């Protein structure tokens, strides 16, 4: 595992040198390495130190970040975390003079952006007033949040200077935007009241944050695009091409008056207009479409009672019953589900998805999991309160001796649609070298 | 600025602790630190060391990479590189027992993915045969290639086991896919023959490579999507939502047989069908559409003589004359242009774009550049053969005392459209915190 990570780091060093058109001799000269030695660092015979990575960021126009791999802590492609481990991670935090939350980690991975916490509400309120002084608010946090409610939990949320309180119960859920302040209390001291607060990051975190942080606040603010504003998207692509209204009109076959009008409205153009504009701009129609959001006051609440329900693979012989939980079209790759596992057999493999997956066993019976990864088959059993992390691409099935429920949150990773289409365009054999460069570029 | 970068690293440390719901004392417990030291690290009283970052990656489900900022090496928003500096970076490479290429760096930044080399063709051929033994091929490299030709350069390229040669002349260009093998030679020893080989990264480099490398080649290949393949895109979203053909038909109003058939073809559904399917899947129609490509043999060649040209900002105000160079809809955010600078005054500012920009002066007269960044106005001059790098969001003008030509390559950075939608959805005032977290989460 450490040797595999070292190999990944060595491949990144060769890739960086190849990309800078530095062959072995040129890289040794730039990095102050002994003549003839570069192959020993690229092959793994010599370790790549933080000293060398720091020297490379000074000698070359790259960052220390560009030479570091990430860790693989999910070697079987799925990993379970046990209740005992979650309880050992316990943190109690006081707010307003008394204990307010108990936090427990659930299944996480260095390969994924999940930060999923079990959190019990320790503050009990006697009304649903958002301005109740017993409520201790947070400041909001960068990560998106999907929250699943168990018991009589009150959800408090703030946006544009107004505080709201929506009472929840078991099976309700909410999806929420970055930096939206919120809080949770219990309406009763008599029954369990807790949440699965499954926060996660996506594209905002990682490379985008590092880059935008160097540009500064003004440049970053100026790159923002408001959801649903198609005219702004069109203006942005026009600016990226350095085209003009009359030139785009001439190339697309649209009237100049129409192109100007489309630049000034959030409503999308008609489909034939979008196709003509896209071709004139050298982009797919995909790039002129802007997602809408369903959020209001920066959250989208899904009542469990009215949530969509369906059976898999179908009602004639159902293995699972799914309930659709809260999400948002700003994050089309986030799927949240309550899963009733009905089958006692391993006869219903779920289709592999490009998403990361997180599982948490809500029901009273254990769930047996069977999965495949890199030519091996594995099996395991999640007890109630156990959780699991699954990398993209894994085929697994679930079963239980009696019907039982689990919570499933699936999120997009860094392999976005654009990445996946780039992978699809690569010539045969190239994906291997993309994963781990193994040679000088000539 | 090392001090600013150290502050960025401190902020990432606070953010990582916030995301894991570790306050100061909890973080000190997890990391084995003495009491009070975690505040010292976040505040800057103690420097953040590789030892601390390594400890964090061992104790917490994060990567060392996640705690490192990138460098700001473009403090004025635009940075020029001079002929003398490019010449100083000269590297001569032999292939087949004699000189083949001279490489020279041009403007680059730790904030962008450009790897732009000036490259002189040192191998002279007497025919255009791709199997000529004087032609020495590379193995293909990870980065995308955008190449502008000067002089009688032969371009050689391989795809699918076949080798090709297209004789180029000044003003021709080509855009090429990752790992497509290629070469360049000169048809004459008696005139300059060289290229601007403006390689760059996109979606593939950085986070996505790091994650995919830990999943392995089998999973990574399974995630590929073929450009143009709408049925694969539909199947992907269906698998992400765990909707069968029958359930998606049920929701959308399309017949079961029609949904199944749309999953078996690259051709897109009809627009009303796409609208109904997207609504049923909780996504914008954008997520059922796919990029297409125009590449043949993995490249897209643009003859200079047939390239589209237009005046900017308009026909009746031609400050500049643009020539559209080689690109592809697989990279909608890549704009390649040859720019004839016609105005002698800085009276035609180019609108700010979300793209990074790279400039190289091709013509025989200097180009004056006036730009603004962070409330300050700057003036500079690019001599023939000088280059420049520009961060996103900069407004600049170009002027010259006589018409002169500049090569421009604009590429998308890590702030993808999805990042920009997310920035637009963020509550007002939170971009400061996104750039640099400055507080405990509660
Ligand atoms: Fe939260
Ligand atoms: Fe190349």
């Amino acid at each position: 595992s450490d040797a595999a990570r070292a190999a990944r780091a060595a491949a990144l060093l060769r890739a960086a040198a190849n990309d800078l058109k530095r062959n072995d001799r040129a890289a040794e000269a730039d990095l102050g390495l002994p003549p003839g030695s570069f192959g020993d660092y690229v092959s793994g015979r010599l370790p790549i130190t933080w000293d060398l990575i720091s020297r490379a960021a000074q000698a070359w126009p790259l960052n220390e970040r560009d030479l570091l791999p990430i860790h693989n802590d999910t070697p079987q492609g799925l990993r379970m975390m046990r209740v005992k481990e979650s309880e050992a991670s316990s943190r109690i935090i006081e707010r307003g003079g008394g204990p307010y939350y108990e936090y427990r980690d659930t299944a996480m991975s260095r390969q994924a952006s999940y930060r999923p916490e079990w959190i019990s509400m320790l503050r009990v309120v006697e009304d649903d007033d958002p301005d109740n002084p017993l409520v201790e608010w947070n400041k909001g946090h960068l990560l998106y949040q999907f929250t699943y409610f168990v018991g009589p939990v009150n959800y408090y949320f703030r946006s544009g200077g107004r505080s709201h309180c929506v009472p929840m119960n078991t099976g309700d859920s909410v999806w929420g935007l970055p930096f939206a302040p919120h809080s949770f209390t219990a309406r009763s001291a008599d029954e369990p009241a807790y949440i699965l607060a499954l926060t996660y990051g996506g594209e905002l975190t990682g490379d985008a944050q590092r880059e935008l942080a160097t540009f500064g606040r003004a440049v970053t603010s100026s790159l923002a695009l408001t959801p649903g504003d198609h005219g702004a998207m069109l203006r942005s692509v026009m600016a990226a091409r350095l085209t003009t209204v009359t030139e785009l009109a001439d190339r697309s076959g649209l009237k100049t008056d129409r192109v100007a009008a489309l630049c000034r409205t959030p409503a999308r153009a008609e489909w034939p207009e979008l196709s003509a504009l896209a071709e004139a701009l050298g982009v797919s129609v995909r790039e002129l479409l802007v997602p809408h959001t369903t959020t209001e006051a920066d959250v989208r609440i899904q009542p469990g009672r009215t949530a969509s329900r369906w059976s898999y693979p179908g009602p004639d012989a159902p293995a699972y019953r799914f309930t659709q939980l809260a999400g948002d079209p700003l994050h089309p790759h986030t799927t949240s589900l309550a899963v009733d596992v009905l089958t006692a057999r391993p006869d219903a493999p779920l289709p592999p998805t490009y998403q990361h997956q997180y599982l948490y066993v809500l029901g009273e019976q254990p769930v047996s999991v069977r999965w495949r990864y890199n030519g091996e088959q594995y099996d395991g059993r999640l007890e109630p309160g156990d959780s699991a992390y699954v990398i993209p691409g894994i085929e697994f099935s679930l079963s239980a001796e009696k019907p039982t429920e689990l919570l499933m949150l699936r999120i997009g990773g860094s392999a976005t649609p654009d990445v996946r289409f780039a992978l699809g365009a690569m010539p045969d054999g190239a994906i291997g070298r993309y994963i781990a460069e193994d040679r000088l570029w000539y």
